[PDB]
């Protein structure tokens, strides 16, 4: 129930703090920051070393086209599946759900942000959005720990069986516990990766789990 | 290091043993007997359901075209890897590598097989597959449990970077811990599936590794 953001920049550093905690994962979310410092063979290089299932955390919310262009180069490099950005519309989420369609991945729809500036546009959008997402089958949901009662009417659109994780825990200020009343499960990043001894904040945070 | 070859053919009883047996693996082999039976979808449900890796045992033995044809039927399908003959040559298992890597996916190269009509024409063919597969830039690779001689001499061919997996152990007659002396895992069948308790002869079986 706990998947590790890994936002660190630089190879070594990424593959210390994965390896460290890897008994207590077996999902990694890896994003721009090291894909962008990296290179994309970075997660076919975690998928190998780690043997774990890999998020590309890219959020893409660009026009259809170019939407489609970036999950197929993104499953190519061996992402088991993509979050995508939902205010931008639904024919941006279907060119998603297509390329994810014809490679086997699985898209994720982030509805509602974590951050307070998620207040301003995007949580006016967020039930539509999870709406639309359950609309074109969307079976994986991306929700906010920083606000548990956000992440409770989400789950309530989407269901329960759906899939949901939720960023937020820790640095951000949410609780594992509180958020997992409602996710499947959580993603953290900085509480582990930032740690004097990552292996021992992830355990810790599966203990009180 | 313990693979499961899922070779029942309902998909009730494939889905009761698998769970039965998923905290002693991770990686679920699914061959022609379940999906000729259930079909195609089979492999996204039990991906999703179980969370595990699927390795496709189709032993892909046809001309280049047909074979990149079925490698895209299978990655679509959601399988991460799979298994291919390396008999009929170069030019059949590189078009499975191109579909592979243009999937980000992987491909298995069997190289000698487990059974007694192996020894017919396989054997004293198999260290020119393996080598074949070397000079493809081939990384996984499977050899039988039941020759323990020849699964030495293939790893001797493949290096200990690459990876190998072993099928024939148990019904065959090939042994979980000489095997592993050359094999980085192994494949069990009916020793698991046709077991009055799976979950305890997969237990036994990680017992004495
Ligand atoms: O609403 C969202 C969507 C995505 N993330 C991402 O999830 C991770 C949370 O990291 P941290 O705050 O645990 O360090 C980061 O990769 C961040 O970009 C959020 O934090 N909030
Ligand atoms: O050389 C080979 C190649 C593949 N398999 C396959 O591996 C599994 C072994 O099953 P079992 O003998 O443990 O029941 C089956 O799916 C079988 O088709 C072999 O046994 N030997
Ligand atoms: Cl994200
Ligand atoms: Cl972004
Ligand atoms: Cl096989
Ligand atoms: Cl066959």
């Amino acid at each position: 129930r706990l998947i590790l953001a890994m936002d660190l920049m630089n190879r070594d550093d990424a593959l210390r703090v994965t390896g460290e905690v890897r008994e207590y994962i077996d999902t990694v979310k890896i994003g721009y920051p090291l894909v962008l410092s990296e290179g994309m063979d970075i997660i076919a290089e975690f998928r190998k070393r780690f043997g774990c299932r890999i998020i590309a955390a890219f959020k893409v919310a660009d026009i259809p086209e170019t939407n489609e262009k970036i999950c197929r180069a993104t499953f190519k490099a061996g992402a088991d599946a993509i979050i995508v950005h939902g205010f931008p519309g639904a024919d941006s989420v279907r060119a998603c759900l297509n390329v994810a369609e014809e490679m086997g991945r699985e898209v994720f729809l982030l509805t509602e942000m974590s951050h307070p500036g998620a207040e301003m546009f995007i949580q006016g959008a967020a039930d539509e959005i999870a709406r639309m997402g359950v609309d074109l089958g969307v079976k994986n949901y991306v929700g906010p720990s920083t606000r548990p009662e956000r992440l409770s009417r989400l789950r309530e659109i989407i269901g329960q069986d759906s899939f949901l994780i939720s960023p937020g825990v820790g640095a951000q200020g949410g609780d594992p516990g509180e958020t997992l009343r409602f996710a499947d499960a959580i993603i953290v990043g900085r509480s582990i990766y930032l740690a004097d001894n990552p292996a021992a904040a992830a355990a810790g945070i599966i203990e009180s789990i």
